[PDB]
């Protein structure tokens, strides 16, 4: 399950992430630190349970989830959200909902890349990772 996503991924490019974070509501200082971070993303699967870790000097976070089962999450910027992650067309699609708001984070395999597209109210950020 989700075999293609398994690995340790290193950030190679980031586009429009500051604007994305502004739209989400991330504070100025936090945006500054999060933006200069070069996280690794470590994805693993154990049976039906997927784990995604994000590691950097900014923060270390981890989520463990089952596809299609809503779960509670504290994000790296300290929002308490309800998250649902689905596999749609080979892409892992995560929707986070909080305070009447929503954002979508799509993780897709493209060649030897993992491409992460984050969208909120039509503001989009794209982060590309490659295997470490």
């Amino acid at each position: 399950m989700c075999d293609a996503f398994v690995g340790t991924w290193k950030l190679v490019s980031s586009e429009n992430f500051d604007d994305y974070m502004k739209e989400v509501g991330v504070g100025f200082a936090t945006r500054k630190v999060a933006g200069m971070a070069k996280p690794n993303m470590i994805i693993s699967v154990n049976g039906d349970l997927v784990t995604i870790r994000s590691e950097s000097t900014f923060k270390n976070t981890e989520i463990s989830f089952k596809l299609g089962v809503e779960f509670d999450e504290i994000t790296a910027d300290d929002r308490k959200v309800k998250s649902i992650i689905t596999l749609d067309g080979g892409a892992l699609v995560q929707v986070q909902k909080w305070d009447g708001k929503s954002t979508t984070i799509k993780r897709k395999r493209d060649g030897d890349k993992l491409v992460v597209e984050c969208v909120m109210k039509g503001v989009t950020s794209t982060r590309v990772y490659e295997r470490a």
